């Protein structure tokens, strides 16, 4: 476990900062000395998060698939601290359907939060980075999004599309001293993916020993915590439009 | 590959046109599927043998359920399909608007999911198919400008895997093709925003790329000579990406 | 099955054409009417592709280990047909050993046969390529090359090494008007490999179910040279210095 | 990382050098490899805390061997290693001749995986350990002139995905570092052959990298915080290849 003094007194705009990988980012980016507002789309959780952290952190209500709601998340951040310096995308939706049964409904619900959302919060998040003189930014993809899994195909689809988000934002505000990365974290312990595995093939292993097999155990939503903040730091200053993999090895090699 | 039956959208102008041509030539019954009806019937028209024309919204599921149907009426049905109906636009990630990025998506990566999702279990019941998504570098590496566009076509790289993944056992193959710079209208329309375009397309490319270079690698994709080629990315750039020029 | 009429009466050299993908394509491109010259380190190897395929085409033997070796088939193949238009580097050794108990013996071999050969063909070819007008490579590599696994250290290094070989042939001859591009076959049925699937690990499919749950079935040699000799083709002018995945899926998904 | 011990090779100047002042700012004991010994006695007697020196010669084997015991003598055992030293050639593809190919893979790859090969046992012995390879941009993106040393440092990419494969089970990671453009005397030696360099690190990376900056990337990839990412290619390139600049 590291420390980096340059995010002290950074501001910080988290969002799914209710449960799995955003809480533990909100938390550790506290531990750091940010100033965090948790986001979510379940306002008492937000709530919840920012009385879990203290550090003056502050919660607001966000559905991400709202434009409206977003730039009233980044009102209220600026109202809350002052300005914008970090910001993690991390609200998401999974969705469980082969590529032919999925409905139209599903697959515009699922880019709407997951991929809309995602550059939303980078459209009304870096003018307000671009007055603090830059600032760093780190999507949440998933392994799903370069790889196929089986029944993911909207939620894949839109992971992709996060990925290139990443790109197309370093590019754009590298000279306006902005910094973009994409996380593709694999097997994480969070709410969000255990509705996902339920999905139980012919075998009685498969989620448990799929993900022995693949990853080597199963990742702690502190472990991407970890990583997320390393990126959002100076000792990645020169890190930007990459696609980190944080997914054990699982794609490292033939399994 | 003749006798196959192959549906290619957007085949009224463009890499689409060169596709519906040169499956035509290699023997094929294409149905062309454009937005514009009057392309779709040029295009079946400039061709000839056999081919058939059909106006497609792919925006709208119900168009694209009836443009697979059509092709099974005139032909049989269906052993091949081309996506590559999509649209351009241009304008920085923070001044892109919420309607210029859904209709993009709606075009460009819904369009391309729901034709696979349509057209597959006509390729399920012919005993297997092949499928080409038509992307672009732009999907892969950011060009400034590209937001919404770029963000949809790095979904359809993804749409292919997927497509492979689930389809394999089912004899269905899915790849996308990554054109970079091409003499298109599409095109054309869109590098009129000018590291400007005639020298970056020298120094990155070589040259520009026809319509039909491109065709010939479809062609590829779609065949026999493709059978351990599944889910990947093809590459045509050029070179593009393989150095620093 | 398709037809370039753009390979009838081009030269091509084929290195390891005595058996497996190699003697697939050479085979193949005979069929489009070009020029081969089959070579091979078992000399009789060599002799007998060019009896099979006949199209007048001519063997030598070649230890591409040796340089002043390749340079003679350079020469032979000159003076067989007048000149050259296309290269498959295809000849190469498997190794076997995890990556701690790998000798540097072996390593220096491994690297030597397929890295440094490779390399050297390209080195001989394309002056006489560029004579010609340009010209089109195919090097051969392996999915083990760009996955890991397990055993294939060495190995893997080499087939790494020629992934870049290709980018940078590209690189620096594409003004020349010479065309490099590396396939990625996984698994086939060669001889070369067959020493390879004789891993036999704790349980008893591990090969053939491996094999089927990965790539969906074994690959036929001849699937391989449809790939490399529409790479070697015009319909390939687009493509250079790419690296072709010919693994029916392997690595598109979890498996 | 505090009270681990860490074998850094190539340290006497560069990214070595950053690496292990950096380490060394961490609490961890270092052992400066070099293959000139005035510049690793240099280094630990800069960093002073601890740090031992040895002489290395990375294309020998046996003084790969004599210098992880001098780490086991010297501090206990070995969590760490970083393989840094390296050197660079420049030659066309068809000018290159066997003897500058078989010496840049020699000390590049081989001296790389020599590296691992007799470090990991040391790292079983602990429970588990970490490595990065430092490997480069142009292992990946064909720069012009980089052939041999392109290809070698494309296969120790390679080498840190059948690390993390075979060792994961031991507790051993391994990843990639690839640097685009630092400013170091390695570097600027081969860089001082000039699209030319000024101008195109400015455009593909921004400026150019200090050392130090690689230095916090290593750090972290050898730290518990990476715990999840190993077998990794990670890109310091500044966006050099994620855009078309």
């Amino acid at each position: 476990s590291m420390n980096h003094p340059d995010l002290a007194g950074k501001v910080a705009i988290v969002t799914g900062a209710g449960a799995g990988i955003g809480l533990a980012v909100a938390r550790r980016l506290a531990d750091e000395g940010c100033h965090v507002l948790c986001a979510d789309i379940d306002g008492d959780a937000a709530d919840a998060a920012a009385t879990k952290i203290g550090c003056g952190a502050a919660a607001c209500r966000v559905d991400v698939s709202d434009e409206q709601q977003i730039i009233a998340m980044v009102d209220a951040c600026v109202a809350a601290f002052g300005g914008v310096d970090k910001l993690v995308a991390n609200a998401g939706v999974v969705h469980l359907a082969s590529l032919i049964d999925t409905t139209v409904e599903d697959f515009d619900r699922v880019i709407a939060i997951n991929l809309r959302g995602a550059w939303l919060c980078t459209k009304h998040a870096a003018p307000r980075m671009i007055e603090r003189g830059g600032g760093a930014i780190v999507n949440l993809s998933s392994l799903a999004g370069q790889v196929a899994v089986g029944g993911t195909g909207a939620y894949g689809m839109s992971k992709a599309g996060i990925i290139q988000l990443s790109r197309i934002t370093a590019a754009e505000l590298r000279s306006s001293g902005i910094r973009s990365n994409t996380l593709l974290p694999a097997f994480v312990d969070t709410p969000m993916q255990q509705t996902a595995m339920a999905m139980f093939d012919g075998a009685l292993g498969g989620a448990r020993s799929m993900i022995a097999r693949l990853q080597g155990r199963m990742a702690a939503p502190e472990e991407m915590a970890g990583i997320v903040v390393f990126l959002l730091s100076d000792d990645a200053s020169m890190i930007t439009g990459t696609t980190q993999i944080a997914d054990g090895g699982t794609i490292a090699a033939l399994w």
